[PDB]
């Protein structure tokens, strides 16, 4: 079964590659590769290689010496004076680094994330190569759509390489949720490009609860995640962003610990009222008001004949959970949500779905999808109706 997971991963990557070919590159990846190899000097090949195998140089956990060297580079050669103690043996792995447990000079236990020394050069060389390739596509692939791709690559790369960015996001959240009854965000103790230090917290990882959690653990951490999702933009005008179980844990006192803030998305105006409004109107099947609301919001394409059945299908995954007091998010239900209402053999229609959502709607809907999927993995019972009434603008009965 370990095989099947990787097979699914491979299938997903294949699909997204095909998506890139059809919606972006305007040619197959192999053909594009031939063009790129012709259109990019071989002289740029060997540096790109040499930039990439220092990262290959110490693949397993870094020996103490190299750890201390990174610390030298980021906090100075006297970095030890800032600690009470430091464990040379890493306790966890990060995407491009490793995490150590230590004790800060004030006596607080801390997690210290140390970036691999060869990560910066490698990732930036990779970025350069992909920039060149985008150039090749833009100039030589007829009908290619590479709009905004370079910017996305640069932004992603910088978010991975400069720890201070995520550190700043985390500071915002740590300030907002200090002494909160249900959420715990560790404070940032120190931040540098390649080293970031924060208060140590540990509980039961959400992944562990997904695998072997009790019903009560599942329900609780699920309900907490759901709450955070709508509370954060209301509280500090920010959304925690696309969720992953690795970001969260259940603490002994029943609070949810949150440790990853690399996907924080800006929402200055809070959650758009159009969303909650749309869900309420859809529950009531008030299509007369629902369709103009969705069109104005940009949730459906303007000036199109739309199918009410398709609208119902479109909003089903949002409507069904709030039709009950406590909804049981399950994989079974989520699977039912993928079963299309309209067979293409019955009727050939173009979808009413907006494939170019406004940003203000696109971001929260994406995060909500990720969260919902996680709730289904958790098999969590969640009072999403009440949470929506209290936290989501426009959802409660407007009387
Ligand atoms: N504040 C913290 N307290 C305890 N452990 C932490 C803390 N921050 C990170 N970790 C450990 O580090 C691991 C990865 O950290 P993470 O923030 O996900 O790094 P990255 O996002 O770069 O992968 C986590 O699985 C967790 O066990």
């Amino acid at each position: 079964d370990e095989v099947t997971a990787e097979l699914m991963e491979k299938a997903a990557n294949q699909l997204f590659t095909v998506l890139g070919e059809l919606k972006g590159g305007a040619m197959k990846v192999g053909q594009a590769l031939s063009v790129m190899e012709a259109a990019i000097p071989d002289e740029f090949g060997e540096p790109y290689r040499e930039a990439l195998t220092k990262l290959q140089k110490d693949a397993p956990p870094l020996p103490a010496s190299k750890v201390h060297r990174v610390l030298d580079g980021q906090l100075g050669t006297k970095w030890r004076e800032r600690f009470s103690s430091f464990n040379d043996t890493p306790v966890a792995s990060a995407s491009i680094g490793q995490v150590h447990k230590a004790i800060w000079s004030d006596g607080r236990e801390v997690a210290v994330k140390i970036q691999y020394p060869g990560a910066d050069e490698a990732l930036r060389a990779d970025l350069k190569t992909m920039q060149r390739m985008v150039g090749v596509l833009k100039q030589l692939s007829p009908g290619a759509d590479v709009q905004g791709v370079v910017d996305e690559l640069v932004e992603r790369t910088e978010m991975e390489l400069d720890y201070r960015l995520e550190a700043a996001n985390q500071r915002a959240f740590a300030k907002a949720y200090h002494d909160h009854p249900r959420f715990q965000v560790p404070h940032v103790v120190a931040s540098a490009p390649k080293v970031v230090i924060q208060e140590w917290i540990e509980g039961v990882p959400m992944a562990e609860i997904i695998r072997h959690g009790t019903t009560e653990q599942r329900d609780l951490i699920g309900t907490l995640l759901a709450e955070l999702t709508f509370d954060a933009p209301r509280r500090l005008g920010l959304m925690h962003g696309d969720a992953h179980p690795g970001n969260f844990m259940l603490l002994p006192d029943g609070r949810m610990g949150i440790i990853d803030f690399g996907a924080v998305a800006p929402m200055p105006g809070g959650f758009p009222i159009e969303l909650g409004m749309t869900i309420r109107l859809a529950r009531e099947k008030n299509y007369d008001l629902l369709l103009p609301t969705m069109e104005k919001a940009g949730l459906i394409q303007r000036g199109r004949q739309v199918s009410v059945r398709e609208i119902d299908e479109m909003l089903r995954q949002y409507v069904e959970p709030i039709q009950v007091e406590v909804f049981h998010y399950t994989r079974k239900w989520l699977q039912k949500m993928t079963v299309s209402q309209i067979d293409r053999s019955v009727a050939q229609i173009r979808t009413a779905r907006q494939m170019d959502l406004p940003a203000k709607l696109a971001i929260p809907m994406r995060v909500i999808a990720s969260v919902g999927a996680i709730l289904c993995q958790l098999d969590a019972h969640v009072p999403i109706k009440a949470l929506s009434e209290e936290l989501i603008p426009g959802f409660a009965e407007p009387d």
